[PDB]
């Protein structure tokens, strides 16, 4: 019921407040963090939900004992009976541990694990080849440096490569938990201490590559291969109609899929719009030709406005309608094909650039 | 230190016969069905009997005490706290209390001109038990901005104006927040724009043909999937607000009317035989409407179909113009607030 | 000291919880309940849970608290923390989650003994949700308040109001959701677990409807219009030609539409909604009809591949066409026969869909 | 004083001590009978490996400290006592994550002869071993275990309040119409010993539950069959080198929309499930290969005027494929047709394998 260790605990507990003989000396706190999993990242809310193994320890004075005191006991499990660090970016919160382990020499240590929902400045410009940088911090306000001096438990090298127990499952890959030490000072109690934890994470783009990038790349290739092969007037109109109708719904779904923030929508989100702006236009133009070749009405609006434009266009690029209007349609078709090639080339360059940025870091 | 603690515990006891500062860290999701605004708050309380001899303790000039030791100065318009996260913190007392408060505060919402909604909420702080609070910093500093804020969610913190009086004195904060339209510039506005551009393009197709009937029905299906998709994203499923419900009505109903007209004309062209004569009142109506817009009977039926199609096209162009003007005006109002 | 504090100090100093507040333990402690529905927050058919909001209201007569008001400044109402007063153990059987907890730990007591407890509950009530009629559902959930430990002889539950009054009470309910409250019909029962032990149970059946307008314009209008345009695809487009592309476009649009609706239609273990049977029967026809028209093409302009065209097949098609009413010409004729058969099947399917919709709406409206 | 039950409660609680076992003589075990009735199975999180349930836990035992003759106290026999004032077994659930959002009933029932009952709803969130391999035709043998926190067998002995067959066939209150069907609750009494003199008796129930594939008949089965059937329709006329490119690309976008839609709906894991991992990779892969083949064949046919002729090895492959599957531009057309037929045969094999896998899984899931 009450063995020797229980008697020792009673002795040490019967008799808050800093556990320091002298207030002049500071109460250094050793801190450490282990990243278990990145549960979720909400770009809409700009928050990050993750699992943190929170390692903490510091030395006291009123809890020191010796093994000879009671049955050679050096380790004790003391409940946190109102005994004597916070996160600035905490927004909402875990198998809480009620009993903390203490050593005979006065050291208190714990490894409380907890879910943590922090506030991050998520930049979604790159997508799905995304790479974030979250900076959950540790610091106290009234417990300034003179009172609490926050220091690392372990040297930065071994904590910045703390992949020992990372689950490495889900959507995100941790890369680095780089710690940093800096002092924040306002015009009151100028000696606050801050410990920064820049948890660098990264996205896994395989799912989005085969559901966002592949369909759009293949749609662009199909659009391009739909130019040279079908005649300027004929079954091309139905080809473009089917492509446009399919891409409209695909784009509705993608819009519902792409994450969006205040900074701006992803960079690929500009090539989804362009790749549609060149469908509609394309469709429109071919329809006009189909309705202005087999069906005739009026004539070309003066050379100054139509013939001159097409003449200059071909110059710097390289039965009154037959061979008189089909030429205009052909030149317009070639121009739109050139625009399509430029658009797909730019899309591929941005894809490779985003992938390189994601892979390098 | 312990001697100081015992000295103060013996000295101190019950009232010993206040300045408030509030900072909004981040505005969380705003619930329309609950009429409640959820936010993260940092709260600072200041108030000048707790005395100790300085020389004996080397003039500490500062101290940390358990929370349940000194008398402390609650929220009124709230339904929950949110499990928010105390070593109460001078040389002659004047203890102060810092704490991350958070808030789930009842508020009034308009949401009439979504996504350009701009909302205001009132946060009234007042004493609970003691009858008849002041600023800690100048009003301009509080209203200007918060040194800490995410400022990247769909809700932007625009203004916090501070300000009234069993009698109590109350501190009122008018917090004006402003929704960010750019959040919906790819999930709500781009689909609406291009689903109308596609329909405009489809109007160019010849009437009374399989091409256009299939085009229109597939566009109706696309509108339906778009509505299903944005029902959940919106705070209210098809809010019915102007620019959201009115757009869907004026566009889907017009597409349905056009599809019905196309189906009717297709049937009347298919039956190439004796057919019900074109009504005389319809004849005059089309004869004057064509001006207002500017086998033997098969051509007449095709002509009436074409003129009705052009009337529908003009109506839909008018609807697109109205939508564009509404969007421009609402964006200007939002940018002028 | 204020009179309230003086009264409460002595009224609760010797007050013991646990003990039923009755002088004669033989008599029961009638606990009258009342539930006012406030908002049907959600109805999840996947987990079979109705997330609702109610204003629970308990009244019982405590024999230990009655006091003379004359000696306490004519005070008749006293507020006491709930934890500091015996409360009945009445619990909801269907309860599987408490959700939000607008805790208010205080209860008013009259000088005669009667207690005035009430609190708001955001319940997650386990319920049997039948979605057969989606979107015209009519759910009939139940909330049974019963005493887990105390028997009927110990606690008897009744209504604070008349059953008719509770049934028609809809003032507090907010009609700003997807479900429209019809009634909260109360009933009483004596649950017999054995020969001797019996419990008092009060079942409030909450009957609610759907608002099918959103699904009547998002799920039932596109499908009906697709049925109608697919039918009219038989009119101007003949058995060959521009019908192939018409059907291809219809099919490719309907495939995505069906992916989305299947993702949208609620699904329960017992069975999918009846409407969801005329979507398959629609798609199952398109694939057939398309597969039909294509065939005719490859047997008119590509007639080199001579099919067996058995004599019994010709007799069968002749009999079928009779009942209804170069081999290129013969292939065209048999294609016309098959097209007429498919048109009749399409008409029957659309008639059945329309009759199903109108009878579902009639059932929903009459309820 | 006058209230009989008040006097009885005061008498019983005057001497009662909550810190000691209610045994008149030390050195004798106390039998803590247990009963578990299973209510709805709220959730099964496979990516967290947790099972969230709702149980009507019941404890029974004998407290020989609460002995009192009914005659001496006005023929009273039933009483209720606050839980905090009485000793209650510290039965704990291992493989247990968290608990809450349940109605805390604070009363414990007591009879004249001393027996005590304690009823307790519990929304247990317990760690399990969820395999989710053959989703949606899936069975989970989750487990609950009740142990004595700090009491050996010599003090507390765990036992069932009813016959094991009665507990196994207990589905009187289960909310059946949900996704999960509770096959059985099989109890088992085991002994976990850290020492000969330090042994704890444990009672573990095996909750064997199985998914309902009809739940995903519309979400997964119907789309996954309609898309396959539409693709097989496409493999016919439209013929290769024609309007098949638009058909195939729109079908690929439909597949991608399906994948996006079911990514969130499906309670699956990045580890994956063969029925969903495969037969969604073998469908999109075949669609992409057929789309590329159609693009290449149609481009070559339309452009023509290719300086490079049909390679000899290509002719050999055509010869070595044609016998079993069944002008330069015409030769390219023939090669395209042969490749199209090969892809069609592979797609027919893929759909046949999909059907066989579904039937096999439904058989292993045992018929209704």
């Amino acid at each position: 019921t009450q063995p020797a260790l229980l008697r020792l605990s009673d002795h040490l507990l019967a008799n808050g407040v800093r556990p320091v003989r002298d207030w002049r000396k500071p109460t250094t706190v050793s801190i450490d963090v282990i990243m278990y999993a990145i549960l979720n990242v909400d770009e809409k809310n700009q928050v990050l939900t993750t699992y943190i193994w929170y390692r903490q320890y510091w030395t006291d004075e009123f809890l020191q004992w010796t093994p000879e005191d009671f049955d050679n006991v050096t380790k004790l499990s003391i409940p946190t009976d109102s005994i004597w660090i916070l996160i600035n970016e905490f927004v909402d919160v875990s198998p809480n541990i009620p009993y903390v382990y203490v050593h005979h020499r006065g050291e208190v240590q714990n490894y409380k694990p907890l879910q943590l929902v922090t506030a991050c400045s998520l930049d979604i410009y790159n997508f799905p080849f995304d790479v974030q940088n979250c900076s959950l911090t540790f610091t106290s306000w009234l417990h300034t440096i003179q009172d609490i001096n926050i220091t690392l438990w372990r040297s930065p090298e071994e904590v910045r490569s703390d992949k020992s127990i990372f689950i490495n499952q889900g959507e995100w890959e941790l890369l680095e938990v780089f710690p940093q030490f800096k002092e924040f000072s306002i015009d009151i109690s100028n000696s606050y201490a801050e410990m920064k934890f820049y948890v660098i994470i990264r996205r896994r783009p395989l799912f989005y590559a085969v559901s966002l990038l592949l369909p759009s790349i293949f749609l662009m290739v199909v659009d391009i291969v739909g130019f040279c092969l079908p005649p300027d007037s004929g079954e091309r109109v139905s080809f473009k109609i089917t492509l446009l109708l399919g891409y409209s719904v695909f784009l509705i779904i993608v819009s519902d899929t792409l994450p969006a923030t205040a900074i701006g929508t992803p960079l690929i989100g500009v090539y989804f719009v362009v790749c549609m702006a060149l469908l509609v236009i394309s469709l429109a133009e071919t329809i006009f030709i189909v309705r202005l070749v087999h069906k005739q009405d009026l004539q070309r609006p003066v050379p100054d406005w139509l013939r001159h434009l097409v003449l200059d266009r071909i110059a710097w690029i390289l039965r009154e309608v037959a061979r008189d209007w089909l030429r205009v349609g052909y030149v317009l078709d070639r121009l739109l094909f050139r625009i399509y090639l430029l658009a797909v080339l730019a899309y591929s360059i941005t894809l490779v650039t985003l992938w390189s940025i994601w892979h390098s870091s």
